[PDB]
């Protein structure tokens, strides 16, 4: 069930786990720099975030206008999964 209240910030599933966090986090920069200012993207070296990336903007709209823009687009030879970033409470 994925979450719809949107949010500023983008869960991004089914990223490729080979890619160096170096190499992704600069990749998704380029593909979703277009949306709007990007405040911060997390990505980990852990088990726990291996195929997982947040892109935090600044604006709620920008997020939204990346997600329908993005979803399923195919990077490393995947296509991303995109959710709003779980709500506040």
């Amino acid at each position: 069930v994925p979450e719809t209240r949107p949010n500023h910030t983008i869960y991004i599933n089914n990223l490729n786990e080979k890619i160096k966090k170096d190499e992704l986090k600069k990749s998704l920069h380029a593909i979703f720099s277009r949306f709007g200012q990007i405040l911060d993207i997390l990505v980990s070296r852990s088990l726990k975030m291996r195929g997982q990336a947040f892109v935090i903007f600044k604006e709620v709209s920008s997020a939204t206008n990346a997600l329908w823009s993005m979803q399923g687009f195919p990077f490393y030879d995947k296509p991303m999964r995109i959710q709003y970033a779980k709500t506040d409470s």
